[PDB]
């Protein structure tokens, strides 16, 4: 699957171009535009006229091609998700968060629901340790997604 340069309209006006195949996703698609432009993953929001583009789906199941122009927008407040949180235990949870929230939210959350300390346990996400001050939206959470309680 040969290479073609996409283009992709920033609503307001400009408009950019990025090297795609046939056979990416959208989540490789808007991690190429956060590697061109900055705007991190989870705050893309793709539309192709007016189509809703979803995570997961491949560029030629759109059909859409090196003439078609995708409108991108930022979510600069995303609805709610639900994630799960194991413990050593193994016992998933059900929390509520927003993506554009700082990790040490939810270290209260759960500090407050299981009586732990904020700093006696820490979080990690397929196997990589949440900062304290970073948004959780830079980890890649999906919906549903296990977040992993130690110590």
């Amino acid at each position: 699957h040969m290479a073609w340069d996409l283009k992709v309209k920033m609503l307001g006006g400009n408009d950019f171009l990025v090297s795609v195949t046939n056979s990416m996703t959208v989540s490789e698609l808007k991690k190429q535009i956060a590697q061109k432009i900055g705007v991190p993953a989870f705050q893309q929001r793709l539309a192709h006229q007016t189509a809703v583009l979803q995570d997961g789906l491949t560029l030629s199941s759109l059909g859409l091609g090196p003439s078609s122009t995708v409108m991108l927008v930022v979510q600069n407040s995303s609805e709610p998700l639900s994630i799960l949180v194991r413990n050593e235990r193994g016992h998933s949870n059900i929390y509520e968060v927003f993506l554009t929230q700082t990790v040490d939210t939810l270290k209260k959350k759960v500090s407050q629901r299981e009586q732990v300390h904020e700093d006696q346990f820490w979080l990690s996400f397929e196997g990589r340790p949440m900062e304290d001050k970073e948004l959780l939206g830079e980890y890649g959470l999906k919906p549903q997604c296990t977040v992993i309680k130690h110590l």
